[PDB]
């Protein structure tokens, strides 16, 4: 139900802009959602963005998005549907990839979430990524990894 988050918690400014691909989570959502792409626009603790998702029954569906980031936690609000909308907290900051925990709706004993920078990241970002679980008491182990996205390293 909780991980075990860092020290500091320091989550920086336009540290989230731009393009990111949620290829793995634990609870695996990967039979409810494939393919999620998110790009987000930075406007101080403010972010507003996209995700492109593909819905098996729906097609290639798009959702606006909003952060409120406050410290070492953010609240995200979808405008279309709210099963994940909750407070989220970092876990892990990499140039790479970044590691959020929350209690949304779909999963409200705990829902951990990899945002990556690359679509199939490469071997080396995968052993920082365990290594940053293994530093907050989750392990690679209990995480499903979207396989609609081939990726050598994530299977
Ligand atoms: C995953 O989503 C991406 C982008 O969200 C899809 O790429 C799009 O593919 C269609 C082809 O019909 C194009 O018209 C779009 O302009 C493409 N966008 C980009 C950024 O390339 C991709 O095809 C999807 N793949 C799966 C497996 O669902
Ligand atoms: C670098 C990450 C940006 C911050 C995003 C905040 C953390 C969690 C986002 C929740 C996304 C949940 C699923 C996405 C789309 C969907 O499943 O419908
Ligand atoms: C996002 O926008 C919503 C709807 O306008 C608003 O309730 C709030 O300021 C923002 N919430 C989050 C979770 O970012
Ligand atoms: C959805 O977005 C529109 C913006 O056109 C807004 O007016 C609406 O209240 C939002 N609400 C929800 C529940 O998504
Ligand atoms: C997800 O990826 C890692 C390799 O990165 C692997 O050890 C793990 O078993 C994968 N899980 C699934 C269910 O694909
Ligand atoms: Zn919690
Ligand atoms: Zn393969």
């Amino acid at each position: 139900k909780e991980p075990c988050p860092p020290e500091n918690l320091q989550l920086t400014p336009r540290a989230l802009v731009g393009k990111w691909y949620l290829r793995t989570t634990s609870p695996d959502i990967f039979k409810q959602v494939s393919n999620i792409t998110e790009f987000y626009s930075a406007h101080g603790n403010d972010y507003y963005g996209t995700v492109t998702d593909y819905s098996p029954e729906y097609g290639l569906e798009a959702h606006r998005v909003n952060l409120t980031v406050s410290g070492r936690t953010l609240k995200f609000y979808m405008n279309d549907t709210h099963e994940y909308d909750s407070e989220y907290e970092i876990l892990a900051v990499d140039k790479d990839y970044f590691i959020f925990y929350g209690h949304p709706p779909a999963a409200p004993s705990g829902l951990a979430l990899i945002h990556y920078r690359q679509s199939c990241p490469k071997e080396d970002i995968i052993k920082r990524v365990k290594k940053s679980l293994k530093n907050v008491c989750l392990d690679y182990k209990y995480f499903g990894n979207d396989t609609s996205v081939h990726c050598r390293y994530l299977e």
